[PDB]
């Protein structure tokens, strides 16, 4: 009955020499990592970038996420107004997030096992008897309050010991983003995610089947699921069979806004799925056309960007 965790995706711990160039390292791990869709990369222990966002002015209105909204399609009074609108700071969002999780599980937030949050998340997504609603500070542009990484744009002070991170190839602002094309001759910044427990992102691939790289600056883990690109059509077939019929005729760009699916459903239909808990200071790389989804274990802060090889 309970959720069965998928097998773990690969985790790499590159040496300082291997960590010098990200594209070179990603190219070398590709024979394994492209067979799992996602992989996790732990930087050397001494690689600890500062957090460079404008914290005092960081303000946002997160999106409301009803975990069982797809199951609820199977109408409620005054639907469309089920939640009051609240703006947060980083501090007040974290206070709300910690209070939600500790109240939900009746224990301190860091004492909740990651396996329990995972099992509860997937139970709540399919539950009609229990309507859990959370909030996600998603798709916050790094242009609003700055990137989480230090950047030498003369908009924020950079200490001397922080300059190496402003210049690092693993700084998401220094990843290559310009795709080659003939139109580029005739004629892209990172996004931020402030998570709370159960906030989530559903199955999707990137525009132009791009790679993506994801960094968890701080907080509780982000739980990932990934499908290798050689099974992309298998996943899409399972979606065609079991996703809500009302959304069946929708293009992929719109379908991937809403369509959540339990990883066990994909696995029972022969789709390979891998998981990982991305912890603070760790990278997750998604490979071209690798479907991925996930949810946050608690209050955290992530940064993501598509990159080109
Ligand atoms: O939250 C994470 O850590 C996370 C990790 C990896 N990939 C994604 C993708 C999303 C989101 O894409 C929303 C779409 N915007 C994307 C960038 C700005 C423009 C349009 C998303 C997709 C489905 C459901 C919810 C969410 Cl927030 N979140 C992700
Ligand atoms: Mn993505």
């Amino acid at each position: 009955a309970e959720f069965v965790p998928p097998p773990e995706c690969p985790v790499f711990e590159p040496s300082w020499e291997e960590f010098t160039d990200p594209l070179s390292f990603i190219g070398r791990i590709r024979p394994l990592a492209e067979k799992t869709g996602i992989c996790k990369i732990r930087p050397p222990k001494d690689w600890q970038p500062p957090f460079a966002c404008e914290v005092k002015s960081f303000r946002f209105t997160p999106r409301v996420q009803r975990l069982n909204e797809l199951e609820a399609m199977t109408p409620r009074e005054a639907f469309g107004f089920e939640q009051a609108v609240r703006e947060y700071t980083l501090q007040s969002f974290g206070e709300m997030a910690d209070n939600f999780k500790s109240d939900y599980f009746n224990m301190p937030v860091h004492m909740v096992p990651t396996e329990l949050v995972e099992k509860e998340f997937w139970r709540l997504v399919s539950s009609i008897e229990e309507d859990v609603i959370v909030e996600y500070g998603a798709d916050i542009s790094s242009k609003d309050f700055g990137s989480g990484f230090p950047v030498k744009d003369g908009r924020r002070k950079i200490l001397p010991e922080e300059e190496e991170y402003a210049l690092s190839g693993w700084n998401l602002n220094n990843m290559p983003v310009l795709e080659q094309s003939v139109l580029a001759h005739i004629n892209k910044v990172p996004w931020l995610y402030v998570g709370m427990c159960f906030s989530s992102f559903c199955w999707h691939i990137e525009d132009h089947w791009s790679y993506s790289i994801n960094y968890l600056h701080w907080g509780e883990p982000k739980t990932w699921y990934g499908v290798p690109s050689h099974a992309a059509e298998q996943l899409e077939e399972v979606m065609r069979e079991l996703a809500p019929e009302l959304f069946e005729s929708q293009p992929d760009l719109l379908h991937q806004l809403v369509t959540i699916m339990n990883p066990n459903v994909l696995m029972e239909h022969g789709v390979p799925v891998y998981r990982t808990n991305q912890c603070a200071g760790e990278f997750v790389v998604t490979f071209p056309r690798a479907y991925h989804s996930g949810f946050n274990q608690g209050y955290n802060f992530a940064e993501a960007v598509n990159f080109c090889t």
